[PDB]
């Protein structure tokens, strides 16, 4: 009970995948290592079944068949990441620019447009070159900012003049706090056993994304949006925070949530700082911005991407950011859970979650542009069953239909969302989870790399085409 | 503390695989369906980890790369099997021969040659094609003698001129006893759920495999032998079986597992007759052979290879089936006390002097004129999760073959003709019922990459086949 | 006034190059980069002409003509050697074996013995894996000793199956001294504003390498030895040291000259410890070798390389670093007159009679069972604005062969087993920090557009090793 009529006429209905999720082809057409080829081989036990990116889903080779895939589907536009090392396999220019990885990405472009899907493209996904992890501690060093910039200048000239959309960072928060805090991601820093300190390193990892971004954008808009005609913005996940009960400490505890997790980046695009609950509670161990720097970040992006996956009810906790914000977070009220709990026991489906957290942005930050740029669920990867059976993800096209009427909602109440993207296209690698489940509409064989188009691939089609 | 001169001159040291382990491609070249096909595919349930044959380790495009590794071994001679279905994709000549599948084939045989390594080959590793399957139950009907004839002839005329050594069927006892009393391997029948019946099937089974073997063997000895100057044999398995005490129940015990295992094919092949605690036990539900049938059977094979993994002690045991038909109860444990280190499923215990005795035992039993020993291997778990550099060194398996050689050495000198040892299997591969969490090889396949490299075993048989 | 015949039967007569000078295709064929192209790319003011080795001379897709060139000139061996990263491109297994690397020196090496060019092999020539450097500062580390023996491993396994004559490092001395005292080679470390420490970092460098030596020697010997028939050694640079005056202290000087330069490296491969003096000299700051170590050092080559190029007079000397801890001054005259005429950059002066008592020297100190001259040549200016009809015309350089050759063949005849001579280097290559202002070449490279010449003393050395 949700159809195509109830949107505006230009809102964009898309997909999405990274490089390291999808492409493989880790050591073909001259690419270089990035972190997540290094956390995967160096330190399997890492990975929920020891698996890794090298091969991927296999898009590299299969980019022709995936398009024909996505436009069987429908989409409108398709999001997708360059691999910072394919196109600079040491990512500084000095150790040099890899041609058969610029052919890749502008074969990949020219063969979209020619079948009427939109190109987006996100510069960083995660998969950092090595190189610089090595040089100087990645996002530890301030140094990033400027490497940063010469590669988000060397894709808006080499590819600039055919894509309208751009995404500097997606998801800083997973990348800082899986990276840095929980060493659960590349580079698996800041656990029980790992090298870092999670009281300090994730703040500086996402002071330096922050510069790195605006760095990006300005050169965007000062040297390629007139002429290409297109925008740059950043995208950020939260889940959403509900106050457990209706007493203040709750009411409080869910603006700490929301502060540490979505503030932490869009305070500062806002108005030039952090949250003062951030501020307040981690004192000297969060970074200042320069007067210029906090004043240039004011406004800093066309538009704010939004990652939504579940909602949780929050409290009062009775060094670490984890901790940081004190707030226990919880999924129960009274031994009820706040959604279906899915596969994991981490994503619940709370659909009212999405209409809330996107009004909440509205009144909070009051963003021009919002997108919902990755909307999807979790799906246990049995094997042991057919492809007949595996195909009928029933449950996935009702969680779409329900995420989307909140989507709809937000909009008839005022918030301007442009745009929304299913998560994933295809099943894909899963970061530490391996392969063990899936997200995609379209099913994929994870050793034959066999495509497949799932039902709710079909409803997809079909909600597109009304 | 074994090494190459404790061996004749001309034994032969090698390695193997199967077409439906490595191949891969299962629906390039036009290759029809195999009953294995059908098994992963219908019934992923029925497999470890719910895969398939469908890649296996990709054989069938890599090969090039994969003889270039075995002369890095050494290899001498590499024992590989023809997929039924992949010459001739229904079974039948009528429903036409595969040219792809021949051209590979001849591909797979012609590079061998040039890098030195002597092909060998099995005609029939389980892979039956569905289509016979599907036409009259497979080896369930006499109508599988004529069409395995006719499938032996082919490869003997298209390929024998440069093959010295054919093998009919590997594993006649596992194929039966796998498939149609416990359900566990293609096609599934036998066991609880399963379509077929335990007490009957594998005895028409094993009856059709040796009528069809027979046909083969004939076929060549009368019309390629003379020409081609090759030998044709079958391949048996066994376990060693030692009496768990030294009274008589045990000794009368270990009689019925070896005739239920060895002699259920070794005595038609001496005497033209089941042996005689078979016929004793299971009656009627033996079939019987015609007159001249039973003649033609006797000594009807040029060697007999053997396949040998562990051993069991065995006792007097306590639903109709060939498993309890022998009534003998199999135990890996004296007094506590295990036969050999236990080894990754729980199942392959490490016992070498056990492929002494059982050497020994076919020899005195059986008086086979030439043996090999062409599958001798142990099982490591798949760890995902270590890195190559550890998976690697598997100095266990080293050890294992080392044990092994010296029985071989010790049967030699005691007067059994064995003129071969192959290692088994040469490469990481799909392990049947087991999928992929298993591994056999010397070298390592990383199961989705495809990526091969040489374990630390590998190293040590290069410099022992030198010596 | 030197002929072939003046020279045992079975000695070598070839030629060389190394990976990182002749090779180019830095990022093709999925190479991953070296400590020399993070050095010449991240410092180009630390080259003389802000050159890398990105194309070097463009060996990679050149070798078919190459070889071709090679078989002109009657090269009876090659000296080349494998770019580490070229084949791991991460330097670790765990990063992954390049296909496109070793199918590369597949080619090279098939190539090579198709025109009866022996190949000769070094593992190790200077471009160590940047990921190495990177994970744990390379040669800094003990953890370089077991990568570099899987690497090893590797090769022996991969190419080892054809090739007669493995090194495993060249030149330890030059790339422990310029990369770790001086900060003139990669990776930059040592001199002023530079980032290690010179009093440290070069000792803990060498004693990484020695014993990383000893790893693959080991391998080598225990598990490919036997079966490829080959030998390993070590390859080692020294210029001849010439006492100054004739009083005692000049002659303790040549002593400790000799030792820091060569004892370094000679004397762990001799008596499983260091030279005395440095003992003596540098105390705490020169690592200790366990028992098992010492011992097992002691005869761990199968021949030692020799690289000759000048001598120098020597005399007592007058920041704690490597440079100055034997404390010995260096200098090429005597009464204002140089000890040989001097060459192109001001450094090497050519002294034949030098190489003579460098090899008696070796023999008297060492008894190393087996020498090589593995590297002998001379610097020419590159002369950008002269012909190649001008520029081939090398009569000095075949002079300097010839005069060097007689010194040779003087200590053949004086009891050194000497068994082989090879040119440094075959083609016009990069210069490492020289970059491209000067060449070593019997055959003419030209450094942009790649075309090779002949030059005449490549015509010389055709006639020399016909004789």
């Amino acid at each position: 009970v949700v159809h195509r009529r109830d949107f505006p006429q230009d809102f964009i209905f898309g997909a999405g995948g990274s490089a390291y999720q999808c492409e493989g082809a880790y050591n073909e057409g001259n690419r270089g290592p990035s972190i997540w080829d290094t956390f995967t081989q160096r330190s399997p036990a890492k990975i929920s079944d020891g698996s890794n990116g090298n091969q991927a889903i296999n898009c590299y080779h299969m980019y022709k068949e995936d398009i024909k895939i996505m436009k069987q589907t429908g989409l409108e536009s398709y999001r997708f990441s360059i691999s910072w090392s394919r196109v600079l396999p040491g990512g500084r220019l000095a150790a040099g620019v890899n041609k058969d990885g610029v052919k890749f990405y502008h074969d990949f472009i020219d063969e979209l447009l020619a079948n009427g899907i939109k190109p987006s493209v996100t510069l960083f996904h995660w998969d950092l070159p090595q190189a610089l992890e090595d040089e100087y501690g990645g996002f530890l060093s301030h140094r990033i900012v400027d490497d940063f910039c010469e590669y988000a200048e060397f894709c808006f000239w080499e590819f600039g003049d055919k894509i309208k959309y751009w995404t500097t960072f997606n998801e800083p928060h997973t990348f800082a706090v899986n990276g840095y805090a929980l060493g659960e991601f590349a580079p698996g820093r800041g656990g029980k056993g790992d090298e870092g300190d999670p009281a300090i390193e994730p703040y500086v990892v996402t002071h330096n994304i922050l510069l790195a971004h605006k760095a990006a954008v300005e050169e965007y808009r000062n040297k390629f949006q007139k002429c290409q005609e297109g925008e740059i913005g950043i995208v950020l996940n939260s889940m959403w925070m509900e106050p457990l009960s209706d007493v203040q400490a709750d009411i409080d505890a869910q603006k700490r949530a929301l502060d540490f997790m979505l503030g932490w980046f869009l305070e500062p695009l806002t108005t030039g700082d952090y949250p003062k609950s951030m501020r307040e509670l981690v004192k000297g161990r969060l970074p200042k911005f320069s007067a210029d720097d906090s004043e240039k970040l004011k406004g800093c992006y066309d538009f704010i991407g939004m990652n939504y996956y579940t909602a949780t009810y929050v409290t009062n906790a009775v060094l670490s950011y984890e901790t940081d914000d004190q707030v226990t977070k919880t999924f129960e009220r009274n031994q009820k859970p706040i959604g279906h709990a899915l596969y994991g026991g981490w994503q619940h489906v709370v659909p009212w979650g999405l209409y809330k957290l996107l009004v909440y942005t509205k009144e909070t930050y009051h963003v021009p542009v919002l997108y919902v740029t990755e909307s999807g669920m979790v799906e246990e990867n049995k094997t042991k069953i057919l492809l007949s059976e595996a195909r009928r993800d029933a449950e996935r096209t009702d969680y779409h239909q329900k995420h989307l009427a909140s989507v709809r909602d937000a909009i008839d109440d005022g918030v301007n969302v442009k745009g929304y993207f299913v998560w994933s296209f295809f099943d894909n690698f899963e970061w530490n989870l391996g392969y063990i489940c899936r997200y995609g509409i379209i099913h994929v064989d994870y050793k034959s790399f066999e495509r497949y188009p799932k039902e709710s691939a079909i409803w997809y089609k079909n909600f597109i085409a009304g």
